[PDB]
């Protein structure tokens, strides 16, 4: 399926009515785990600051900067058809480690207090990964619904939800190691406002004296 295709017939108009989309089979099995690789190479070398944030140039990230492309590219056509949003630009990769050891994330809202980030864009990497026994499930309660949705970190697998109070989340305890990359996107006027509130953007960037 084309990036044209996939925008306009499942993203935004999943997008607009529930506010969370489930894209599988994104990348196929091949560069899924060349994905996969690179992240494990992120661990083993021991670049892991476990989270890490990848810009998608660097060496050996070269799958990472695919996968930021697609991304990008399916946003691209997603522009100015997502409920009144103008994306006009993302944060890098965060490239996250779930351990295995029975650690998760507690309930949280990602953007809680406009701070531009509307649009959460993960992307999962765990082969054969069966949530009744690993855990690891994210949980999504949309506002307003007496309902959640459950979301297995499935190999291959890319999320979309807003990031603001409507989605409320936590990852359950995972049994088992569990990579995840995400991507948030902003909006032009949301990020406009916080730039003049907050201590983010380029004057967010700590100096040495
Ligand atoms: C704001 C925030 N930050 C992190 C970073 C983090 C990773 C590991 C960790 F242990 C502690 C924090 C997240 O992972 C998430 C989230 O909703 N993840 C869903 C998923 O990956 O399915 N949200
Ligand atoms: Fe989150």
């Amino acid at each position: 399926l084309p990036a044209l295709k996939l925008a306009l017939e499942y993203i935004v108009p999943c997008m607009n009515k529930h506010g969370i989309c489930v894209v599988d089979d994104f990348l196929g099995k091949e560069t899924g785990q060349q994905i996969g690789d690179e992240v494990r190479a992120l661990h083993d070398t021991g670049k892991f600051t476990k989270i890490t944030w990848i810009e998608g140039k660097e060496p050996g990230c070269e799958t990472i900067g695919l996968l930021m492309s697609s991304m990008d590219d399916l946003i691209r056509h997603c522009n100015g058809k997502l409920g009144s949003y103008k994306i006009n630009g993302r944060t890098k990769a965060m490239v996250a480690c779930y351990p295995g050891n029975g650690t998760g994330y507690v309930r949280h809202v990602d953007n809680p207090n406009g701070d531009g980030r509307c649009v959460t864009c993960i992307y999962y990497l765990n082969k054969d990964w069966d949530a009744k026994v690993s855990g690891g499930i994210l949980r999504i309660f949309p506002e307003g619904k007496a309902q959640f949705a459950d979301i297995e970190p499935k190999f291959d697998r890319l999320l979309f939800f807003w990031s603001d109070r409507r989605n409320p989340h936590e990852v359950q305890p995972a049994y088992a190691t569990r990579y995840a990359i995400t991507v948030w996107y902003f909006d032009a006027d949301e990020r406009a406002r916080a730039k003049v509130k907050y201590l983010t953007g380029e004057k967010g960037v700590r100096v040495e004296l």
